[PDB]
């Protein structure tokens, strides 16, 4: 029932895309996501090209191009017939240092996106004596985490079909990114979204907008200055957090992690309140009968949450209030950025959008999009090519830092691992050691409290 035909033509910018162009990043064409896959049997360049041809024909948004001269951004979905992706194949069988070759070339390709003409997809095959490595980089304008899951699924499906001598045949298309974006433009001025204005107005009015404290005053810090500091919970405490701690107050893991975040910022920053940038997948059921379940694009939603850091006691009430705070947000928070970037000024009430969070928090769950098929797995030579916090190759070193503290959590090897990413221009390493140790302490206290509370009741 969704459009199975070729999608082409102009596409309105969605909120996160308007955010992106509004930043006017240095080296705007180098702002990507990437991955490296490994197949011990080896990959065939001819099969890879056949499957990628079908993938990019099928997932129309990957054919997007962007004009932006004098700030006049035009997003256009190309039809078929042009360059669908850039493909390179390398014989590394003679090389002593395969890792060096892969990092150099993946970095070269990351820096080679032509936004105006495309393609926005780079593919490189590295053949070795011990299996082959397949690099993919895609500009972020046309992709997101869920989209990568879809792409890995379809790559596995098409490759298996090719190996079996069968025609490549992907799942039916869901609704186009073009159509989705057009529908969002309509939604932006309709009654359901406008009904949220009092909520968002209340948030803005409560937001004090006090500077997140930094160690040093610096302007135009760049990605090259960013450092990552990691803490983790052992498997025992991770399992308690995932499978037992939520019973006390019937929470989700994110509620407890956000509660910990408030406690840590209360201790470390001494602020009375803090606004945090959260993210949603953005594929919410806001458009009647829309279906973007297998649609490739940048759907990600960003929204603010206000944490009260004054009233952190008793811990029981603080956890319950954090849960309640999260439950009261309308429509998983998708509305605020639509109001900000798309809604007509006349429809936006008294919203001023002065809320500019410097802290982002994202809990990503389990780490495994690239590891569901027997055909390939995550490459041990992935290096700086990832979809997450360790993807040092994804952004230009001269790209501007856009968040002071980017905090991400994920489960790897049965352990919760939290990464605190910051600019070394703005903070001493010791300051972030203090924050991350505070976070760890408060999260452990929350887990202990929840286990005892559920015993008590
Ligand atoms: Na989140």
């Amino acid at each position: 029932k969704s459009d199975q035909g070729i999608i082409a033509g102009n596409v309105p910018l969605t909120p996160i895309q308007k955010w992106f162009f509004g930043k006017n990043f240095t080296n705007t064409g180098h702002w990507n996501q990437s991955s490296v896959l490994y197949r011990p049997e080896g990959f065939d360049p001819k099969v890879i090209q056949s499957v990628m041809d079908k993938i990019i024909e099928h997932h129309d948004a990957l054919r997007m191009v962007y004009q932006h001269e004098n700030g006049n951004v035009v997003q256009h979905n190309r039809g078929l017939g042009g360059q669908l992706y850039d493909f390179f194949s390398y014989n590394l069988t003679a090389q002593p240092d395969v890792q060096q070759a892969i990092e150099a070339e993946t970095q070269r390709l990351h820096s080679s996106m032509n936004l105006q003409e495309g393609p926005l997809v780079k593919v490189a095959l590295f053949q070795t004596l011990h299996g082959d490595h397949l690099f993919l980089a895609i500009h972020h304008l046309v992709v997101d985490g869920i989209s990568w899951r879809i792409l890995f699924e379809d790559l596995a499906t098409g490759y298996a079909q090719a190996l079996a001598g069968q025609a490549i045949s992907l799942p039916e298309k869901t609704d186009s990114f073009q159509s989705w974006s057009q529908w969002l433009q309509e939604y932006a001025n309709e009654a359901d979204l406008l009904s949220e204005i009092p909520y968002w107005e209340s948030l803005e009015s409560q937001a004090k907008n006090v500077s997140l404290p930094k160690d040093y005053e610096v302007t135009d810090c760049k990605q090259k200055s960013v450092r990552n500091m990691r803490i983790r919970l052992h498997p025992e405490e991770t399992e308690q957090l995932l499978k037992h701690a939520n019973q006390a107050y019937q929470t989700e893991i994110n509620d407890l992690l956000l509660a910990a975040l408030g406690l840590a910022f209360a201790e470390w920053s001494k602020l009375a309140q803090i606004v945090i940038h959260l993210e949603g997948h953005g594929r919410e059921d806001i458009i009647e009968q829309a279906n973007v379940a297998r649609t490739v694009g940048w759907f990600t939603s960003q929204y603010p949450v206000l944490l009260d850091l004054k009233q952190t006691a008793p811990l029981s009430d603080y956890i319950k209030l954090t849960k309640e705070n999260m439950r009261k947000i309308p429509r998983k928070g998708i509305g605020y950025d639509i109001l900000k970037h798309v809604t007509l000024p006349e429809n936006r009430g008294s919203l001023s959008f002065r809320v500019q969070p410097e802290v982002t928090f994202n809990y990503l769950g389990q780490f495994d999009a690239d590891m569901r098929t027997e055909l390939f797995t995550r490459s041990p030579y992935s290096g700086g090519n990832t979809l997450g916090a360790d993807g040092k190759n994804n952004l230009s070193p001269e790209s501007e830092v856009y968040t002071a503290l980017n905090i991400t959590g994920l489960i790897e090897g049965g352990e919760l691992v939290l990464t605190f990413s910051y600019s070394s221009e703005q903070y001493r390493e010791e300051s972030i050691q203090q924050l991350s140790q505070s976070y760890q302490k408060h999260l452990l206290a929350i887990i202990a409290h929840c286990l005892q509370s559920h015993h008590h009741h």
